[PDB]
């Protein structure tokens, strides 16, 4: 009542999405291909509503005319956009940067994901196992550096490996 | 052919396939067809990968073999159900590969005969080649995919099918 805020969701993960760590971004893609439309009906109504070109993908300017038609963070969002290999957004991506925890922070959601990093199936995400998530287990420094970055921020009990509950975790955080 | 990616949808595309629109079949088979190699190469480095045997098709032990090689009863309910290079390609693209104007036109310009910009009946009759139920089929995706109601189906229409899950 009097001067409110009713808050985007959507807006708000689109803007957060890129400062995800790199494991919940690809377990966040994950489970945008895996949910059925019922699941993300209100973002999918809106990336339809702003394809207008019926391209698969959203530009900074369909976003734009969309903010228009229908601040600084959802600036550097259309940035961002424009950097990237096609200065488009595809579907597919959009869904993973939109989807809300309210939706994906379950465990028979997040189980998706964690069973396909899971290789061998033991309940744990060893090192090896986390490298392959990203590149070619063959292949420098820089690697070896983002792997123990992400190792502090996910491997709580410091046995190098990640368990379930440290991802259901790390998936609600930020 | 050595060096793979393994998809998360790979396995769950697979058992999908047969279940999606016979509309959207075809349109994925033309779709894996045209393909470019920097988007179909892992996809065909892996069926090849597989198929040990080099008859350019895909057995249940072939690809079994190779999850286990590499490190599910939806799994093993589709390896009941060979399968050729290009009916792999198209059940096993992702959305980020064949959801693209340019991918997507290819099929719809194919389908559009006269180039109206939308599929008819006529043209939905002649895409699928007396039978009632032909008929009836062919009304019945007309009616899930026609969302103006105008009986035709342009490339909104199209492409919103492509994307639908
Ligand atoms: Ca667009
Ligand atoms: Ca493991
Ligand atoms: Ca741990
Ligand atoms: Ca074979
Ligand atoms: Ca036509
Ligand atoms: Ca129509
Ligand atoms: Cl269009
Ligand atoms: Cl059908
Ligand atoms: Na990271
Ligand atoms: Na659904
Ligand atoms: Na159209």
């Amino acid at each position: 009542q009097g001067h409110v805020e009713l808050s985007s969701t959507l807006l708000k993960n689109l803007k957060n999405f890129k400062k995800e760590n790199e494991l919940k971004k690809i377990a966040l893609t994950i489970i945008a291909k895996h949910l059925c439309d019922v699941e993300i009906n209100n973002l999918r109504n809106i990336f339809i509503a702003l394809d207008v070109d019926n391209s698969g993908t959203l530009s900074s300017q369909e976003i734009l005319d969309g903010l228009k038609k229908i601040p600084p963070d959802i600036h550097q969002v259309l940035r961002d956009i424009d950097s990237n290999a096609s200065g488009q957004i595809h579907y597919t991506d959009f869904l993973a940067a939109t989807i809300d925890k309210q939706t994906y922070l379950k465990k028979e959601v997040c189980l998706i994901p964690f069973k396909f990093f899971d290789i061998d199936g033991n309940g744990k995400i060893s090192v090896e196992e986390l490298k392959r998530i990203f590149g070619r287990d063959d292949i420098n420094p820089l690697i070896d550096k983002a792997i123990d970055s992400l190792l502090q921020e996910v491997d709580l009990n410091g046995d190098g490996e990640i368990d379930f509950h440290e991802f259901m975790l790390m998936m609600s955080k930020k």
